[PDB]
Formats: C-alpha cells, structure tokens, sequence
C-alpha cells in the first residue's frame, strides 16, 4: 500500500531514516503519531495531494516506527529525547532551513521538542492534539481511554479500537487496518513499541508551561473537540500556555483532524503558512 | 463619516431602524457591539467591502444606537429581550431568510437570542467576543476593566479610553474617535445608553448552557486572546457549551477582532459560510 509514492531513506547519525515527499516550494515537514503501526503515509496520505500543491512537503518515520529502524531496545531507550533528535537529524540531514512543521499527538511531541531545542531550523509550529502536556498523573487518570493504543494487544480488532478511539465518526477501508495491523506485527517494531509506550506511560509526554511559552515562531494548535487522547482542555491549555498561538478546535472531530477533516485540515495550516 | 455608504431606514414594529448594505448573492447581518457611540457603520466598515465581494452584506444599529430610534427610557426598558426583539423584527421587515449573522459583544448577545428564539431566520451564526455567558456577578468581578464601557464618562479622553480598552495595539485615527464622541454626546442616545448599561450591570448578559447547547444551527465562535470585555476563557466556555461550535482564537488580540484582524475576520467567517 501507498506504492504512489516513492519511498527514500537517508542516514541520519546512523538511523536509517525512511520518508516520502511531494512537490515543490518551501519545505513542510509531518511528523506522525504514536499509535501502534502507524507512520507518515498511513497518516498523512489523504493530505500529501493537496499540500505538493503549493509546498514541498515531507513525511519521514520516526524511530522505532514505519519503515525507519527500531534498534534494539536491550541497548537503545526510546524516551522522548531520542524522538526529537531524530527529528532535528532529520531536518539537517535534508539541508533543510525555515520548515514548516507539524507534528500529530507524539509527532507534536517530537514536533514541539525540536522547535524548543533547534528554534533556527523552524519557521512556523503546527500542534494537531500533540501531547505536549500530558503528564505522568494525567496518563494514570486518563488511562481507560488511552488503553487502545498505550497497551495494544497486538491483534487485529485491537487496531480497529484504536481507530475507533482516534475518531469521531469515521470507518476505515479493510485496506488501512490491514496495513497497520502488518506493520504492528513485525518484531523489531513491537519491541520498539513497547519501550515507546511503557517510557510515555510513567514519564509523560509533557513540557512545562514556561517551555511552552519559550516557544519562539509562530505556532497553530489545532485540535478535535471530542478527541480521547489530548482531550479539548489540554488542547486548549496549550492554546492558553503559548502566548503566540492561534487556535482552532473542529467540532465533530476525534484525534484525527487531519483524517476527518482533510480539506478543513489542510485551508487552516496553508493559510497559516502563507501560501492561500 | 462613513458617507460611501447610503444611509436607509426601515420600520422595526415602531421603531425606525438605520442600516446600510452593500453587495448581492446571499444576505448576511452584522451585529455591532454595544460600546458607547458605536453603530454599524463604524463596527464594519473596513469589513463591509471584503464581504460585499461575496454576499448581500447589511449592517444595522441596535434600538438605542446609531441613528435608530432610541426611545425615552422613561416609557422603554432597555433589556436584553428588547434587543432581541428588535433584530428579528429587523430580519422580518427586510424579507430575508436563511441568513449568516455575525454578531459583536452586546451585538453577539442579540444574535444568539435571535438565533435562539427565531432559529427559521439563521442558517450560520458567529458570535466574535459575544457576551452570552456573563453573569452579574462576572459583571461585578471584572467591573474594573469593564468600567470603560459600562459607566463612560462622556468625555473625548474616555473615548479613547474605551478604544484602548478594546484593543491590543490600535491606534485610531483622530476622526474614527470625533465620531464616535459625538454620537455619543447626543441626548437621547446618551439615555438609552446609561439604561442599556444598567440594565446589563444588574442582570448581566447571560444565557445559560442549557439554552447554548439548544442553538440548532452551525455556530463559529471567535475571540480575541488578549480581550479584556469578554475574557478568552468565557469564549473558550462558549465552544464547549455548544457542541456543533467551531473555535477560532486570534493572538495579540483585543476585543475587536474584526477591527485589529480584519482580513483574518473575514477569510475565516466566509470560508465559515462556504464562500472560499
Ligand atoms: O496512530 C496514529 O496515527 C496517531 O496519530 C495516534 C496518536 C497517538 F495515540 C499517540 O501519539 C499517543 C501515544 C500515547 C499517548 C497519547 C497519544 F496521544
Ligand atoms: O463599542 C464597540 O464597538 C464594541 O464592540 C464594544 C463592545 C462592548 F463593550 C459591549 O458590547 C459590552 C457591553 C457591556 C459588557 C461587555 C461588553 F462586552
Ligand atoms: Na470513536
Ligand atoms: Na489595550
């Protein structure tokens, strides 16, 4: 699946690193979310179209994800520092300067830590329900509902609840579930999984209001109204938090705004980016 | 002031209502807040161009306001309902259906009481830094920043004062402030304003959840971050308590979005409208 588009792979500090691209103009980076299986073109292949349209636009793995390696967690820790260098190799590994860059849930995670620690490297911040204030105790208490993804069983109808969860109302294809239910299936991205989720669980995916405020370009939090994951008060707190940020919250609308939403998803962030 | 525009009147059941319109295709009513001297005309006329480009746009003052009718307060209440009341007679006696309406603090108090009580009339509702969720006793909480308003002065200095009050970082010309004092200056708005503010000062401008969450039609609610009238988190409560609500938050901004952000108030409400 997802064959239109050429995949490509570049090093970066000895993680081989996979992603797709599309068009041309200034550079839009995606960064993805955490859910098991998931990756840049499952999660962004609605919106690659409309975006080549008016920028270069790129999708990349992240570590321990897709089509990017997962080393070995006997001697690699997946803790959220590692996600966001990876992202910033990334950037640099491409000769890529003045991004525009948007990071879904953990990809707003990693999204938010490279625009804190390399701030040179970004142009415009785009937060689509990041988990970039949940922290320890708010994984404890908001557990029920982050159970789909955070402790995922592996099997196929499990990677059907964990869409169920990320959406308000929306059925997959057979195609997308079974693409992502695969890709969860291999080994080395289990194992890499597991360490991904069981650090998320006890150290939060959290910056603190004056990291958040440290923010130094221009940003867009976006997110659903009835999204599980970074429920509408943590959206909205960020909204609060960051004084430069423009929000926008999509009613109707799970997680997934960038699926559900795809049109609306992509008006809001080009304008944003100056490019309608 | 604000001659390009032609000056028509109608009959409201008895009350001689001022409005101007401009442009043709689908109709669209703006709201003006309820500031001293405000009307229509000064509320929108940056705003009326850009929107006549794509609909019937129409611009009316509130019973009390502008050059409508504002009837001695020895024989009128000034109350909410009369307001309300007056919009959709306003709506009905220009023979207009399925209508957009945008409405600005006091303005937006009136929209969503029509939108409320004649929803048959209202296809699309803004509300833009509306005070439909300020009770009494939030009227007597920030009675210091909403002094301005609420108990002016009458005076040239207290004008500019409302403006600065309004605004994150506007400078009004000399003439938008001449006018503004003046119709103010005049006696019987002057009344119907000192009844109108009192009036809201013991009763606030409030509806409740329940009746929120009652609007049947789609809602965009906007606001400024940085308004100090109708805080951000009052509007942040208005995209909660009304589930189909779309949420749009503007930075380093006052009060008077349409007025600082022009261009950004109304890409985001026609493309809210369908017209983008
Ligand atoms: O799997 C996806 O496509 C996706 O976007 C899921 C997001 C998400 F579940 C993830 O990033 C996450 C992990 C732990 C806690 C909260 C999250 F929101
Ligand atoms: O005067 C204006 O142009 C305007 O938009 C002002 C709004 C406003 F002050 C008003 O509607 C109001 C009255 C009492 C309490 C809060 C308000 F926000
Ligand atoms: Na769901
Ligand atoms: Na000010």
């Amino acid at each position: 699946m997802f064959e239109q588009f050429e995949s490509k792979f570049i090093d970066c500090d000895g993680i081989r690193t996979h992603y797709i691209e599309m068009g041309e103009g200034d550079p839009l980076v995606l960064v993805h979310g955490g859910g098991a299986g998931a990756d840049g073109r499952s999660n962004f292949a609605d919106n690659f179209p409309i975006f080549a349209r008016h920028m270069r636009v790129i999708a990349y793995d992240m570590v321990g994800f897709g089509q990017t390696d997962a080393p070995d967690p006997a001697g690699f820790a997946y803790t959220q520092a590692a996600r966001t260098d990876h992202l910033i190799s990334f950037i640099k590994a491409l000769g890529l300067s003045k991004i525009c860059l948007i990071g879904n849930a953990m990809g707003g995670t990693t999204a938010c830590g490279a625009a804190l620690k390399a701030p040179e490297l970004i142009d415009r911040l785009v937060l689509m329900g990041a988990a970039v204030n949940i922290s320890p105790d708010d994984m404890v208490a908001n557990r029920d509902d982050l159970a789909a993804v955070m402790s995922y069983d592996g099997s196929e109808e499990g990677m059907r609840k964990i869409i169920a969860a990320l959406t308000h109302s929306y059925q997959p294809t057979d195609d997308i579930v079974h693409y992502r239910h695969e890709a969860s299936l291999r080994p080395t991205t289990t194992a890499a999984y597991k360490a991904t989720m069981g650090w998320a669980k006890q150290n939060g995916l959290y910056y603190s209001p004056e990291q958040l405020a440290s923010l130094t370009m221009p940003v867009l939090v976006l997110g659903g109204k009835n999204d599980v994951m970074v429920p509408v008060r943590k959206v909205i707190d960020q909204i609060l938090a960051i004084p430069q940020a423009i929000g926008h919250v999509f009613p109707n609308c799970g997680h997934w705004v960038m699926i559900e939403y795809p049109e609306e998803f992509c008006t809001q962030t080009l304008h944003f980016f100056g490019k309608l």
